[PDB]
């Protein structure tokens, strides 16, 4: 009942970083508490009393990343736009135009408010340290990750960061 949602579409709001090194070739990633041997970015539900999505961001990060720095841009907002759970056994299902599939429409599940940091500390104990593990990726890896974890959208996140891209 902290939990804030889009007065619109009803997905829930939340904050992440991109957490790069200084020199920018790789970026921090944690394993999913959902499924654990899945590795996608710190991020988490806006809480009801929080002022800003910069606040959240860097709580989140600390919390599930020991992972202390500074802002250093705004990389906007993405969606999670999987479908829901009963959809597998539903009656419609996609929707086809000439050229083109898509799925049905449905509305987001969350809407994702993302931040580069700069990495300035990572610590060893911090809130969610024995439940998940926390290890940098450059951009290669990192983006096979993100497709095995199958979260696109973290990887839109990742692509509009200034992570060096040329590995
Ligand atoms: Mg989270």
């Amino acid at each position: 009942e902290n939990q804030v949602y889009s007065p619109v579409t009803g997905a829930r709001l939340v904050a992440g970083c991109i957490c790069l090194t200084p020199d920018k070739k790789q970026v921090l990633m944690i394993t999913s508490s959902a499924h654990k041997k899945r590795w996608i970015v710190p991020k988490g539900g806006v809480e009801k009393d929080e002022p800003n999505y910069e606040t959240t961001a860097q709580r989140e990060t600390w919390e599930e990343a020991g992972c202390i720095g500074k802002i250093v841009a705004n990389l906007g907002t993405v969606e999670d736009m999987r479908p829901p759970k009963d959809w597998n056994k539903d009656i419609k299902q996609f929707e086809n135009s000439r050229k083109d599939s898509e799925v049905a429409k449905h509305p987001p599940r969350t809407e994702f408010h993302f931040y580069e940091l700069e990495i300035e500390n990572l610590l060893d104990k911090f809130p969610e340290c024995h439940k998940r593990h926390r290890k940098l990726y450059s951009y290669t890896e990192a983006k096979q990750n993100l497709i095995d974890a199958k979260r696109p959208e973290l990887l839109e996140a990742l692509n509009r960061s200034a992570i060096i891209k040329d590995d």
